[PDB]
C-alpha cells in the first residue's frame, strides 16, 4: 500500500512516525 509520516507534540519535542498500511 502506501506509507506515511505521522509528526505530533510530546514531552515538548515533535517525532514523525512512517506508518503502512
Amino acid at each position: 500500500g502506501f506509507c506515511w509520516y505521522v509528526c505530533v507534540y510530546r514531552n515538548g519535542v515533535r517525532v514523525c512516525y512512517r506508518r503502512c498500511n
